[PDB]
């Protein structure tokens, strides 16, 4: 069922409605379940999926959100959600505080106000830890900055707020770096962005020329101990855990990135020459064995 | 004999004199002897240490403080103290200058002016270099900013400056990142934070919420090319080296470093709910392993 | 065949002159040609060469510069050159775009503005990535700085501009990490910077005292998921990929980058005591294996 | 417990009393007891023991004679005492003569008349061979010759004799080379002398250089086919077992044993610089792992 | 088929004669024959040998006679008898003189005069050198002095010439150290002294107590560097070679040989407690593995 | 350039001089220096080497020079000169006393007067021990007797002292057997008497009848615990060391050393037919991977 290209710019806002105090909350369901992935045509992984996906679904939220993550574990085994995010220490997503692991047939709602706005990401904490991120248990979780809490920064967090003109005419993109070790022996045999191995290579992400490209880039690959970023042709900034509005890093064209570390990446090929623009890990292998893909820049 | 929990808070600042110019002196006694550690209940090492414990002492000075460690080899092996600081190339700790390696019996005093202010550290530097570093023969080096070198900056130079009113509002730790390859391969079997695998698992470190907390944070593990730390619940300004007074990456809650490698954390839990709160490298495999601790928060 | 020392400080600066436009030209030849190289007296190595030797000649242009890299391939297999830079997708050197692989007897010019200034590098991009990078395909390619377009950093700029009186008062090296599998297991047994294991402990690179030191250090290890570089007794200033005319960071004396990063290093050994100052990786093994060199600072 | 140091010159001579014959009788008593060793620190080897210690106890008597050697058995498995000497097949300490094996909570007496004189040793002979003797069930046996049965060779049998004034002229050391097995795969991977590794080099043995040097030098070490010594910047006479009262090898500075050899070795350092004079096996591999000391030549 | 009991005293001295010099001639035919030897009831080893057995027959014959040895090969492979004695070039054995290597259905005549006087052996030297030793191809040689050429030795010469009433008061033995590498992998399983582990520990030697033993002893053993004996309980004479009448080493109870050293051991039980006397290698895998036994000393 | 057969026979006496005291000097230059060389046709083995070639110079002096050893290390490690003689310790050659390891571009003369006259050996010990050595730095040190010191055997003497009428009769060659672990895996894969596998072989040593045959033999051979040497068709005296004017061993033809054994082998082809007689280890792998050379007889 996973369709790599819809995964690129699919956000989900959850239900929203507002609190007695005038907060908004963003209401999101979340499931564990047990689940044959493809991470190429006839290699099935079975993986330990949020809602049925590897990864899961990719959360978006503005800063300041209440957010309330109702999980239940419709799997085998014990599982969790940790979120990279503020939020008290029972609501870590850990085996050792609050409601602990939730265990099959059990559910819990993890509750906590949205801080602070970047790029982050969310996956399980459980026994053992490698076991059940490798599995499949992990997505993308983006925090939009609120404009009013930034005014010395306005253009810039009207730019990455879902949904203002000024950030509609952005071209943005989520994409998880990840592996799979298919016969299990702690060494990845496939990897990716965005699971399908190659996927960007067969249809190359198609991309306005005038416009600017905005990529929320999250490493959650096991294993192996750094992944990267290489774009061919062209310069981008880029932005540590997208917590600030200015660059962490200006002009760059390779990022590495330990698991659990992510950022933003901003770039534009206004003024280039149409056609494909390659980026992949720089670690060869990795791109070899599928973390390659194309931009399609077209005029 | 070593005791994890005492090492996160312990200052060596030294007998201290004044020389005749009016410089400041502090003077260090190290002595390299081959000792027994336990890095887990039950689990020997045979280790070569500085002053019967891995990691060494934790030397901390002030900035422009004249040094002198004077260097006893009791040990079967040759050694030197190869400082991570600015000095003369015959103090450099290295085989080929000043007095070369440090043979068993002999003795050499490393004397140099404590530049530039930051986080460092000091390892042996013999043949062969990993053999030195794993055995055990590493510690932590803190350079005090002097608060009157840095007008612009003299409030975070003076929060830093031990003994200080400011710095002790602060709750400070040191935190060396270590591995045992217990089998000699070349492959760690044991990983942990200051030495004893889970130690503050099975014993947190209490935090007050009201104050802020800084973690001199030093990478000292073999054969892995990163470590990493990674923070729950919460985000931390990072000082690359501890040499800027202003953070190098603001709101973060993971950092990697390869060996060598060494900063300063600063965070805050004012405000959050009692509670653990889990610290741990983002290699999922190390974590297991042994680096993983909890913060114990209280009101 | 290779010389590891005049390598050091040997820039390629082209057959320049004037287009139409006004517009300076700068001509290069590069020919792939298949060759052994000896990475340690008596190791041969079978590499696939640009110019005969391995890293491939050090190109040097001006910011706005028109470049044309005359490539011809008089190898045995298809080869590419893939600059880091900013360049049409049909110059970008990968299979895909434009020519393709040039194959055996073929010839192609790539061609371009030099566009960002900065610390790049090139190598082959053909089937499969990690094998022509790891055969000896890469080498540097500096763009300096156009002091006319950056009046804010004047003085920045004129010290990096090849030729000025300001930058003759800097000593510029040029340093490319790399390592060689010679059994090809796809594990590298040699470490070196500029190929020669130990190249720098056997002759030692000469610093005088009185002037700053800077150093382009590219990372070209297959394999290995990253090297890095240590200075001892000094601490310097980092620009990551160069691109900046500020530093990334300040005061430092360890520096990681993953294969395809680069940067520069700017420090200085005025007022220090004349000797031997140690230069390597903090990875010891890569040390040990050849990738360690001294400074022989003088008076 | 075991003090390499101490070992180096103690002399277990026994309870002494007259028979009614009148000749002379020495009584030992030698428990075997299963009890860890330090093999270096925080390296515990579980060994097989006479007496709490490996090697055992160094029995010295004098030719003619008569021994009685009290053995009891407080292990967990059977044992015996085979001496490499004239005595009895029913004294042999073999499983299929005599008492056979010792079994544990079993004592025997070992009685024989002390011939032939020179340097011998006793050890184990229990099913299987190998592993009784590598677990540390082996000692030092010398004979001294009586003066009395040796005219033509009267000063030289005195200067053997221990107590007498021309033998305490003599500088006398003991040194069993062995190796340990850590990880029970039949490939030692600890050598030394006198079971320590390194013990030499951390604490030099001190020698008068005015006065000479006998070592009674026995090679323990199993697996390998044979073992050596080499005496650095001097010569000695070899005295193979010990049973001439002339030399077999006049001035050599190397020597090899394969098991169960064992013979003396005479030298002196008179009129030598006062120094460091290292001895050590010529098997590399031995040296580098523990079998290397150092005498310390004094004035 | 082989009878190790019968062949520890059986001498092979030849059809003999008279040349008209009135030198003695002795002839001995050998066929070279593959054939199945048991090495251990039911361990079967594929041999080639010397007239169908391992060790080939031990050939006695006395200094200064005419040796003559009609070779025939009824093998598969080419073969050679190489001599350790004095002989021409031509009659060395080797590939590459004379008639070089005998092949399937030759014949040839090795003719030499026996000399040195001493303890040898003969062995195949073709191609590859070691294994046509370990299939089997090898055996004593024993060269008798004549009295009449060494007056100043008369009665140890005397002693050792087969058949004088002095040589018959001698308990005279051959023992070949021999092993076998039944899986081919260049690692002997069994050891033994005359082919059959442990022959002499189900059959002691029986040794009568008032007459003097001698032994010729002779290594044989393929890929492992030395092989050893040792007598318990008792000290012999070394004559190393054979090669002297009077001994190389004096009272040892342990000795080692390489492959093709050998040499004659000499001693008494005269006086000694009647009962089994174990002897062995000192290599205490081999001893357990085959080469062990026992001399049953009678009244 | 090495060349085997030259290397047979070349005696390097140093440039000499009288010194004040009349005393003979002897000065030798010896460089380090890392240099590839063949040990086979197309096999190359990475060396360190003492003045460019394997083994190092055959230095030969007479008892009681004044010997000077300039060494100068151009090579890329730290190394020394330890030679087997006798020496004050800080003329020794280890890392612990004196100068130490002599490092890239250092010097140090070591001197000493030589004695005991015999058949002697130098090599590094630098850290580790077995590297350095089996990288190839070692060889052979020739003290002939003085024979003014030994009237007893004033015709011994003489015939040893280079230059003599009666030294001129014999014919004397220095082979040192050494071996190369080409993979490095510390096991060799290549064996032979000065370096070049089978070069005896190849072209046989001639050898004339009527002149006797002396033979300085040296074990340089890692990783094996001990080499040998047979003479086939002819028996040789043994002086163990050289160190006494006697044989050690009379008329054996096969031999064996550890690693730092050596000593002088003299034989007689006088009265042989003319041919070629082979010598060459008893450990016959080492023989077939080339450590077996023939001499021509001649008539
Ligand atoms: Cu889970
Ligand atoms: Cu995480
Ligand atoms: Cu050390
Ligand atoms: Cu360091
Ligand atoms: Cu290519
Ligand atoms: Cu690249
Ligand atoms: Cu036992
Ligand atoms: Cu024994
Ligand atoms: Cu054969
Ligand atoms: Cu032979
Ligand atoms: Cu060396
Ligand atoms: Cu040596
Ligand atoms: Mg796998
Ligand atoms: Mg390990
Ligand atoms: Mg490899
Ligand atoms: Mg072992
Ligand atoms: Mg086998
Ligand atoms: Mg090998």
């Amino acid at each position: 069922g996973f369709d790599p290209y819809a995964f690129l710019t699919h956000w989900e806002t959850g239900e929203v409605s507002t609190l007695p105090s005038g907060q908004t909350l963003r209401e999101f369901n979340i499931v564990a379940v047990d689940k044959e992935i493809e991470i190429a045509p006839g290699v099935y992984f079975p993986a330990w999926t949020y809602n049925g996906q590897v990864p899961g679904p990719t959360l978006r939220v503005t800063e300041g959100d209440r957010v309330r993550v109702h999980f239940h574990n419709a799997g085998s085994h014990p599982h969790t959600i940790h979120f990279h995010g503020i939020h008290p220490a029972s609501m870590d997503g850990v085996p050792g505080t609050g409601p602990g692991m939730i265990y099959p047939g059990e559910s819990f709602t993890y509750e906590f106000d949205a801080y602070p706005f970047g790029c982050h990401l969310y996956h399980c904490h459980a026994i053992p830890l490698k076991r059940h991120i490798h599995k499949g248990l992990y997505g993308a979780f983006i925090i939009d900055p609120d404009p009013e809490r930034h005014p010395e920064y306005q253009a810039a967090a009207r730019a990455r707020l879902l949904g203002t003109p000024e950030n509609q005419a952005w071209q943005e993109f989520v994409m998880v770096m990840n592996g799979f070790d298919t016969n299990f022996d702690e060494e990845n045999e496939v990897y990716a962005v965005n699971t399908v191995a190659h996927a960007y290579m067969k249809r190359p992400i198609r991309i306005e020329r005038d416009r600017p490209v905005r990529i929320y880039l999250i490493n959650a690959t096991e294993f192996d101990p750094i992944n990267s970023f290489h774009l061919h042709a062209n310069f981008f900034d880029y932005y540590d855990h997208g917590t600030t509005l200015t660059p962490t890093l200006k002009t760059v064209d390779t990022i590495m990135q330990c698991q659990g570390q992510r950022g933003i990446l901003e770039f534009s090929f206004n003024g280039f020459e149409p056609g494909l623009y390659m980026f992949h890990a720089h670690q060869s292998e990795f791109a070899e064995l599928g973390w390659m893909g194309n931009f399609e820049v077209i005029e």
